[PDB]
Parts: C-alpha cells; structure tokens; sequence
C-alpha cells in the first residue's frame, strides 16, 4: 500500500541527487510551514519538503532545470510547490516565511551578492522562523571561518558546523527571535 515520499522515493523515481542530509535533519526540528528554497537547484529539497507538509516556493536560475522541476511537480501532484525562475545575483524579494533554506548555492554567486541576499532572507523570515544555510568555506564565493555566524548575530544559533564535506562547508540552522 503506502510508499512514503521520502528522500529514497524521489531518488528511485526520478534519479536526481539525493535530498541534502541537513535538509532531512532540519525537517526533524522545523515544523511544517511556509518555506522558501532559495536556490533550489534540481528541486531535490523542495520535492521532499512539499511531499512532507511544507508549503514550498522554489527559486533558481536555469530555465531548463526549473521547467524540469515544474514537470516533476505536476507528475507528483504537488500543488503546494510553486516554482519561479530567478537570478540570485539581482533578486530582491518580499514575503514572510517560516523557513528559508539555501544549500550549496552561494559558492556560485558573486561575492558582492551575499551580504544583501542574507539580509533579504533575514527580513523575510517571521519571528520564530528558521534559516538553514549550507555553504562552502575557505569559485566566485566562499565564507571565511566564523563569517556565516557573524551575519546571524542576534539569532538563536541552534546548529553551526564547520566541517569537511575536498571542501569545508559551514552548516547553520538559526532561529529568529520572537
Ligand atoms: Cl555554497
């Protein structure tokens, strides 16, 4: 009968790279809610979240990839998954989200984009909301030791790892104060 639409369901059915392990772990602590996948890539994370109760908005560049996600979305009947084409280097957005995630996307953005993009994620997060960031540390951009954490001064620093994953990645789960 039941085949639950978890990370293994999506890899078996569509053959995309597996849902990020930090998105899987975050989902155990972040209650389903209004979620922005900011730089959704192939939609691996957006598909998982939308199939598991989150109301997802998935944005990235690449018209082909976004159309591919939209086609899988339609096959999976995920009416709670909205997709749009964006350029993260020029995007300014509005909105109020329970959860914003950015996983392995910033390293491909211009270094000058990052401060404004993080400011934008922060102001569009509801009080008590969560931001998840997974990002390379030290081609066009990489965070320096402690930098991701400094951007999030004043938020509850729930989880923050700077560990190998051949590149070091900073993984952060922060919650906005209420
Ligand atoms: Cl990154």
């Amino acid at each position: 009968g039941m085949t639950v639409r978890d990370e293994n369901y999506f890899t078996e059915k569509y053959g995309l790279t597996r849902t990020h392990s930090d998105v899987l772990a975050a989902a155990k602590v972040v209650a389903p809610g209004r979620t922005l996948d900011l730089g959704c890539g192939n939609g691996r994370n957006s598909l998982y979240l939308a199939a598991n109760g989150y109301d997802v908005t998935a944005w990235d560049k690449n018209p082909a990839s976004m159309a591919n996600l939209e086609r899988i979305k339609a096959a999976e009947g995920l009416d709670n998954l909205q997709t749009d084409l964006v350029d993260l280097n020029t995007l300014t957005f509005d909105g109020e989200y329970d959860f914003i995630l950015s996983t392995v996307v910033m390293m491909f953005l211009e270094a000058q984009t990052i401060p404004g993009l993080i400011a934008n994620m922060q102001r569009c997060t509801k009080p008590g909301g969560y931001n998840l960031i997974v990002a390379a540390m030290d081609f066009p951009f990489a965070f320096k030791e402690g930098e991701l954490r400094r951007y999030y001064e004043g938020w509850d620093m729930l989880k923050y790892n700077e560990d190998v994953g051949k590149l070091r990645f900073a993984t952060m789960l922060a919650r906005k104060t209420a």
